[PDB]
C-alpha cells in the first residue's frame, strides 16, 4: 500500500475518483451558464457573475476532493471533463431550473459516495464529507430554490433586470 | 518635409485629418443626445450624463489625433463639422440603436484608416491606432450592444426609469 | 449578424472556439500536475503550488478568449475537455520538459489564431492576442527553460528539494 | 450514575480511559524522540523542537480525552505510563518511520474506540472522535509521509541538515 493508507477501502478511493470528475463537470456547466448570460442579446451581468462565482466554487470542490484522495493515499485518476448539455441556457428563471437539478444530481451522487464510506467503516471520510460537501449542498440547494421562487414572482422583462440588480449583486 | 517626419505618407496624413472630422461629428451627435435627454419633456439625467461623457470622449479622441499628426509632422486641416442627422432622437432604445450605428460607422472608418498605415508600412501609427482606438471602438460597441439588449428587456415605461437609476448611474 | 459584429470572420470565431479548448486542456495537465507533485511519494509542495497557479492562469486564459468571442459577438461552443496524457510526470526535471512542449504547442495554436486574423484583416484580433497571449507564452518558455536548466544544473535528490525551497517558493 | 450521564455506556468509558494512556504513552515517545535528537553526538535542533511540540500535542489529546471522560460522567483510571520501546532512534528517517507506525497504531486505536460509541448509539461520542481525533490523525499521517519521501529523496548527511533548516524550522 501506499505510505499513508489506512481503513481507506478501494471502493472508496474510485468513488472519490468518479466524484472529482462530476464536481468539474459541474464546474463546467455553470463556466458555460456564466458566458452565456456575458452574452450581448443576454447581458445579465450579476447572473453572469454568480455562476462564474459558481464555477470556481466547483472546481474548489473538485480540487478539495483530489487533495483528500492524496491525503488518504490513494490515486487520482482524471477522466475527459464531458462538454455541458446545452450550448445556451434560456431565461434567468430556465437556467435557475437547470442548476437545481444539476445540483441534486451532485448531492445525491455525494449522498452515494458517503454511503460507500459508511459501509466500509470510513468514519473520517464520513465526517470529511459532511462537514466539507453535504452542509454546502443543501445550503446551495436552498439558495436555488429561492432565486426559482423570486424569479416566478418578478416574472419576465423588468423583473429579470431588477432581479439581477438587487438579490444577484454583491 | 516637416522636421519630425519619416515614415509618415502624405494618404496616412489625409485620413488622419479625416478622421478628426469624424470624431469632432460623433461628439456633436453626443452632445445633441445629451441635450436631448436633459429636455423637460424627456427628463432622464443619466441617460443624459451619459451621452455627455461619451461626447467629451469623442471630442478627446478627436485631439488625440490632432496630437499624433503633430507628434508625425503632418498638418493638421479642419473642416466644418457637420450638424447631427436629427434634431431628437426618439426612445431610449432607439437613441442607442443610432448609437451603435455611430460607433460601428466610426470602427470601419478606423480600420480603413489602419489599413492606410499599413499599405505604407507605417508599424507606429498601427500600433498607435490599435492601443488608442481599436480597442475602445470593440469596448464601445461591446458597452451599446448590452444597453440595446437590456432596454429591450425592460421596456418602455418603469423599465426606462429604472434604467436610467441603475445601469445609466454612475 | 449579431449586434456587436464587425469585420469579425467566421473563420476567426471557429479559432477562438478551438482555443479555448485548448486553453482548458492545458488547465487540466496542470491540475493533474499539481495534485501529482502533493502525492505523498513525491511531496514537493512548493512545485505543486507552482503548477496549480499555472492551471489556475490557464483556466484564466479560456475564459479571457470566452469573453472575448463574446464581445466581437461569436458565440461560443465548448467541446470536451480531455483527460492529460499521463497520470504521473515524473521527476521534477521530466516534468518540466513535459510543460516546456505543452507551452510550445500552445503557443504554435496562438501563432496559428494570430495568422487567421490576419488574413482577414482583424487588426483588433491581432492586437488583442498580441498583447494578451503571445507576450505570456514568450515569457512562460523562457521561465520554463530555466527551470529545465537549473534543475539539469543542480541534479535529483537534494537538488530537487533545494529548488523546490528556492526557487519554486514564493 | 454519575449525575451528568445519558446514554454513555461503561465500554465506551472503559475505552476512553485505554485511549487516554495510550495518548500518554505516545506523548512519552516523541519526548523521548526529543531528547534523543537534542544529545550532542546527534545535534537535529529543530527535529528535537518538532518532536518536543508533537509531544505536548499528544499529551493535550490526553488531557482532552480526561476532560470528556469527566463531562459524560466516566470516571478517570490512570495506569502506568510504559517506557518507549527504544532508548535511541537513530536517523531522521528511521525516527519518523518509527511515528508514521506510531501514529499509524494509535488511529487505529482510535477508530476502535469510535466503533465503540457506535456500537453503543453514542452519537455525540463519534462526533467528538471525528472532530477532535480522527481528522488530526489523518493530517499527522500526511505530514509524516511526507516527511519520509523528502527524507528519502534529500539522503544523509547535508540533505538531514538542510531539512532540519528548512522543513523543519
Ligand atoms: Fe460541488
Ligand atoms: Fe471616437
Ligand atoms: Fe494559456
Ligand atoms: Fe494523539
Ligand atoms: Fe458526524
Ligand atoms: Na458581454
Ligand atoms: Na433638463
Ligand atoms: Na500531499
Ligand atoms: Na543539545
Amino acid at each position: 500500500q501506499t505510505q499513508p493508507r489506512q481503513n481507506f477501502h478501494v471502493e472508496s478511493e474510485a468513488g472519490i475518483n468518479k466524484q472529482i470528475n462530476m464536481e468539474l463537470y459541474a464546474s463546467y456547466v455553470y463556466q458555460s451558464m456564466y458566458m452565456y448570460f456575458d452574452r450581448d442579446d443576454v447581458a445579465l451581468p450579476s447572473f453572469a457573475k454568480y455562476f462564474k462565482h459558481n464555477s470556481e466554487e466547483e472546481r474548489e470542490h473538485a480540487e478539495k476532493l483530489m487533495k483528500y484522495q492524496n491525503k488518504r493515499g490513494g490515486r487520482i485518476v482524471l477522466q475527459d471533463i464531458q462538454k455541458p448539455d446545452l450550448d445556451e441556457w434560456g431565461s434567468p428563471l430556465e437556467a435557475m431550473q437547470t442548476t437545481l437539478a444539476l445540483e441534486k444530481s451532485v448531492n445525491q451522487a455525494l449522498l452515494d459516495l458517503h454511503k460507500i464510506a459508511d459501509k466500509h467503516g470510513d468514519a473520517q471520510m464520513m465526517d470529511f464529507l459532511e462537514g466539507e460537501y453535504l452542509k454546502e449542498q443543501v445550503d446551495a440547494i436552498e439558495e436555488i430554490s429561492d432565486h426559482i421562487t423570486n424569479l416566478k414572482r418578478v416574472g419576465t422583462g423588468l423583473g429579470e433586470y431588477m432581479y439581477d440588480k438587487e438579490t444577484m449583486s454583491s
